């Protein structure tokens, strides 16, 4: 019976010795979620990023299956791209694409962005989000750290470790996760949710675009979590250093009438996204956070 649900991602990973696929292996991170390494693909001689996590010791299968499956559905120029999976000593190696210029969090917390370039972030993620909601999923987790960049500019969403699933006959979703700082008030609050809550921590990203931070993060979890819950749209501390198109593009990401909050296909057409700069335009930025590093 239990845990023989082993069976469904034993079924899932490619077969194979992915030491034979895969060469020039260096060690480039090393969180509590496991390591990444930077490698070579032997066949296109392309670079590759292999997550290697220890198994049992993190866990969830059945959500860990979720994230395999969901991103080899989930194709898209603004997700980062899953490859290939395989278990070699209780050790799940997920291959992903390697992008370089790192993550939104070393951005956001080392640089300062003008508007033009928090407007082409915005955009790129947006592309990624309507296409997620179009396919019936919610991502669950959107935050700077799940944005990566690549030296090109490249925005992509990644870690689907949170996603749900949605239908027509189950349209909403009643569970607690996510990131306190960046969770929708209706997902602290244990209400019915939709594909929306992605929208509200996208506003709550641009807020750490802006600010070098989410709110209330010197509050400690559960403190932040009431925060939320209570004061409903968070304030900004210099609200009028921004332009008026930059607060209406905020204020609906952050309403707190679902109906009325934007969905993605919605925003993607707002006027803040017209002074969008290229994505060229972020590569000081990247080269800005690798030095204080
Ligand atoms: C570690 C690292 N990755 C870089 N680039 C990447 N290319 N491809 C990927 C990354 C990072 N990735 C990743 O899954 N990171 C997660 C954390 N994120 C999801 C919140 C992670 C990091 C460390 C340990 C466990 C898990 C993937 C998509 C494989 C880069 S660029 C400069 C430094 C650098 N350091």
């Amino acid at each position: 019976s239990d845990e023989e649900i082993l069976e469904k991602l034993r079924s899932i990973v490619s077969v194979g010795d992915p030491k034979k696929k895969y060469t020039r292996f260096e060690k480039i991170g090393q969180g509590a979620s496991g390591t990444v390494y930077t490698a070579m693909d032997v066949a296109t001689g392309q670079e590759v990023a292999i997550k290697q996590m220890n198994l049992q010791q993190q866990p969830k299968k059945e959500l860990i299956i979720n994230e395999i499956l969901v991103m080899r559905e989930n194709k898209n120029p603004n997700i980062v791209n899953y490859l290939d999976s395989y278990l070699v000593g209780d050790e799940l190696w997920v291959v992903m694409e390697y992008l370089a210029g790192g993550s939104l969090t070393d951005v956001v917390t080392e640089t300062c962005m003008d508007e033009g370039q928090i407007a082409a972030v915005c955009r790129e993620c947006l592309q990624a989000l309507e296409f997620l909601h179009s396919n019936q999923v919610i991502h669950r987790n959107i935050k700077s750290d799940n944005i990566l960049l690549g030296m090109d500019g490249s925005v992509k969403l990644t870690d689907f470790g949170f996603c749900a699933q949605i239908t027509p006959e189950q349209s909403k979703r009643s569970e607690m996760v996510g990131t306190p700082y960046w969770m929708a008030p209706e997902v602290v609050t244990r209400k019915a949710y939709g594909p929306k809550v992605d929208i509200w921590s996208l506003g709550i990203m641009a807020i750490e675009m802006i600010e070098g931070e989410p709110p209330y993060l010197n509050e400690n979890p559960l403190r932040a979590l009431y925060l939320i819950a209570t004061n409903g749209t968070p304030e900004l501390q210099n609200p009028e250093k921004l332009s008026a198109i930059f607060r209406d593009f905020l204020n609906r990401c952050l309403e707190m009438d679902v109906e009325k909050r934007g969905s993605a296909k919605e925003l993607l057409q707002h006027q803040f996204l017209k002074i969008a700069k290229p994505l060229s335009s972020l590569t000081p930025l990247i080269a800005a956070a690798k030095e204080a590093t």
